[PDB]
């Protein structure tokens, strides 16, 4: 699976469900990966429900600006992974990136979406890929958290 594609499709779906058409994502949508994208969306929606009130507070705490957005992303993701990697923290990472993109559009800072997608792709490639592959890959994520009987 292509980790950039996972990031792009996740962000694009999250934005499109708010009525924002992200052109980079529009061209991504035009090109069993679908089960991975779907399962990640479902897991992220479940995470955001479990943490709904904390997410509302975070949206108030992001303090997004063009010149500090990268540092906000860096601070949050470093703290999220301080105790190591697992599937739930990977889902949290995706949902956080999605919140950052939604907030960027809502605050008239839409260019940041492209930057956030890059930061997420690079973070996944540099920090999360070894763990993912050592733990059965995205196929193992789907087996654990997809539609199969638990
Ligand atoms: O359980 C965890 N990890 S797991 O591997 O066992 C597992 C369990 C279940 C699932 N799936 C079940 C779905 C499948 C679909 O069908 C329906 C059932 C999955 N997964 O799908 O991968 C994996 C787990 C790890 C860490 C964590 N943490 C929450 C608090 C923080 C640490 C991590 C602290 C908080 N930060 C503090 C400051 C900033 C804030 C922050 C940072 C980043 C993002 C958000 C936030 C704020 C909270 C909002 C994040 C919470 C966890 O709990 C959940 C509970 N349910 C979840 N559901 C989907 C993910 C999920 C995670």
């Amino acid at each position: 699976y292509d980790n950039r594609e996972i990031v792009m499709k996740y962000i694009h779906y999250k934005l499109s469900q708010r009525g924002y058409e992200w052109d980079a994502g529009d061209d991504v949508e035009e090109n069993e990966s679908e089960v991975v994208h779907l399962t990640l969306r479902q897991a992220g929606d479940d995470f955001s429900r479990r943490y709904r009130r904390d997410f509302a507070e975070m949206s108030s705490q992001l303090h997004l600006t063009p010149f500090t957005a990268r540092g906000r992303f860096a601070t949050v993701v470093e703290e999220l992974f301080r105790d190591g990697v697992n599937w739930g923290r990977i889902v949290a990472f995706f949902e956080f990136g999605g919140v950052m993109c939604v907030e960027s559009v809502n605050r008239e800072m839409s260019p940041l979406v492209d930057n956030i997608a890059l930061w997420m792709t690079e973070y996944l490639n540099r920090h999360l890929h070894t763990w993912i592959q050592d733990n059965g890959g995205w196929d193992a994520f789907v087996e654990l958290y997809g539609p199969s009987m638990r």
